[PDB]
């Protein structure tokens, strides 16, 4: 009885939000949830190893920016299999567009996939998929707001 | 260049009130004008027990956002109007009361929207179910009684029949 | 572990289609459905009171046109609560947009409702949520295809 | 007035092809052109191993809908230029082998689509549960082997890592 879901889409669709709805839904039946954020029980952790054993110690596991972890989908599926509800929400794709870290790998491993969509900051009437980096750099981890990115339709991801 | 209407039902502690508001700070972040109509230059909140206390308010705003939709009598046509001027509408109400029985007008309003999501929330009870309904803890049989989890809470079908 | 799943949206959205994919999906796995259509194991009828207890000797029950049917949720609920997984594919909207049969008694004993959209065939470039009637009645129950019904978007629904 | 790619993915059983179907005829119903491309005036089916054996026929089309999206090398660079020239694009397909190994080109296609949607089946070994994994009956090593259920069954979690 343990799984793995997974929300992903561009920034500002709200997958943050949606994981902590989905937590503060299991808070309220008495079940435990672990939240573990990059960098109730929220640790702040840059690779899952860190994280020991702890996650047993719990009936649900939250990650969020699940993207930014090189380990995840072993440690998603270990604690799947042994019972646990794991839920990540994670960017599926970079300011380019490519596969963002592992993502892609823990798909086939879910049993449920959930795609947030954000509103268009260019044309405002029409649903946002990708991310745009309005910043010049070219490295594909730069932790940032709306200073270094905005939400886009297609048409607008394109158009200058 | 169009209007709707979107409702989000499920029981309590589902999130619906959290996911309307994820919708609205998305609304937000594009700079389109969200008014948010609570029961009793971009964002409003107005706090009402019939929604024509508003009057032509909402014509001045991009989105129109209705928490407990359920207990606002005139929910359709007000909806609708909004609809028709272009307005994207967004509602968050129990599709169902502790009897689950329809829960003021919000079962009408179904046809005339273009999403509907219903919510889940997890089994206070067995605690390892998806909970559909709203149980009442409390022994009291008036339909509107409002109230959290001192008074409620969510189940899934075998714990709501089933009791403690 | 008996459910009752809800399929709603306007005509020529593929609400059967769905339902069927559903039933399908439990034929695979050697689970046995029962598909009740108005008027693997398939019966017709006006009114469900007349499947006796026949319902009870499968897994699950498809209910196909479910708003004709008048003991819609009493039936429904009886068999949830006997364990059966009970869906339902049904008109949440009659041509006027008036709430059709008993659907609408029925949503909160859903634990699943899942509205589908067909494509507007007026403007053609546009989700379809309501149904239009074309010729000139008024009885809510007259049945038919093409002949009788188009799905339109918001726009064109009042139109000309 | 716009294009966009939509994936339906999940195990086997779960109805994929039948949900691209609807999708399908959902759009012939409303007067629009539907290009079918299964692999090896308004609806067209081919049968090809490698897109780009279509060139410019896709152009003459509003939506194209791609079966068992999967085995197609091209496949992202194909439905984007589709999409960016205005096209519904539509791909049903495995997102994992009978080895839960990302399967072709699907994965790289995610971050390119508007909509995902994750199709489950039921489990063909416990038959009470919600099935997300293909399972190989036979002993086969190939990635590549196509067959029904003669050769794959669909599982949840604890039915694919279990025997018999
Ligand atoms: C789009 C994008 C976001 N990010 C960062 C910005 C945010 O802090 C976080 C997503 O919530 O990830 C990247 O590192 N690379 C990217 O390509
Ligand atoms: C289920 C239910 C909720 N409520 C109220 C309690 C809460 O204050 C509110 C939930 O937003 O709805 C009722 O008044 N009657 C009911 O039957
Ligand atoms: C829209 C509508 C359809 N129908 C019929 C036509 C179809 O045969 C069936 C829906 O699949 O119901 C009605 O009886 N009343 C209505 O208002
Ligand atoms: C899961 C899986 C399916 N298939 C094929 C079998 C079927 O013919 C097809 C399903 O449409 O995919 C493979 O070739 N390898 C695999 O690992
Ligand atoms: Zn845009
Ligand atoms: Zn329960
Ligand atoms: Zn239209
Ligand atoms: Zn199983």
């Amino acid at each position: 009885r343990g799984r793995i879901e997974l929300i992903i889409g561009p920034m500002f669709a709200g997958k943050t939000t949606e994981l902590m709805r989905r937590v503060k839904r299991e808070i309220h039946a008495r079940r435990s949830c672990f939240v573990i954020k990059y960098s109730r029980a929220q640790a702040a952790v840059s690779q899952l190893t860190e994280v020991r054993d702890t996650w047993k110690r719990f009936d649900v596991l939250a990650i969020d920016e699940g993207q930014f972890f090189s380990d995840l989908v072993d440690f998603c599926n270990t604690a799947a299999d042994a019972g646990k509800v794991v839920m990540v929400s994670a960017l599926d794709g970079d300011y380019r567009r490519k596969p963002f870290g592992q993502i892609c790998e823990l798909v086939p491993y879910c049993e449920a996939v959930d795609k947030l969509t954000a509103v268009c900051m260019m044309c405002h009437e029409q649903p946002a998929c990708f991310t745009r980096r309005t910043v010049n750099v070219e490295q594909q981890e730069l932790i940032g707001g709306a200073d270094m990115y905005i939400a886009t339709c297609r048409e607008c991801y394109s158009k200058q």
